[PDB]
């Protein structure tokens, strides 16, 4: 699971700071999570559990479902906080997270 490149109590931490509909911040949950400042190779951990269909992209509805590859009680997120999150990391505008896209995500937190 995520444990494998996170830790359990930063991933209870960051999960519940945003248990609120509608407050999701990717930069402020890739802080508290600890995903700032880990290397590309343990980025890329991250992006393969959040990529659920094995697919090299992470589409819309996996983005909707991003506190869950967390943690899996989390919530899903909204279309509101589902389409923010696409647009700060979309750069090719085609409408998914690709691996360099999510690996840019997590620098400009
Ligand atoms: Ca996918
Ligand atoms: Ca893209």
């Amino acid at each position: 699971p995520m444990t494998k490149v996170l830790k359990a109590d930063d991933i209870n931490k960051a999960v519940s700071a945003f248990k609120d509909p509608g407050t999701f911040d990717y930069k402020r949950f890739f802080q508290l999570v600890g995903l700032k400042g880990k290397s590309e190779a343990q980025v890329k951990e991250v992006f393969e559990i959040l990529d659920k269909d094995q697919s090299g992209f992470i589409e819309e509805e996996e983005l909707k479902s991003v506190l869950k590859g967390f943690s899996a009680h989390g919530r899903d997120l909204s279309d509101t906080e589902t389409k923010a999150l696409l647009a700060a990391g979309d750069s090719d505008h085609d409408g998914k997270i690709g691996a360099d896209e999510f690996a840019k995500m997590v620098a400009q937190a």
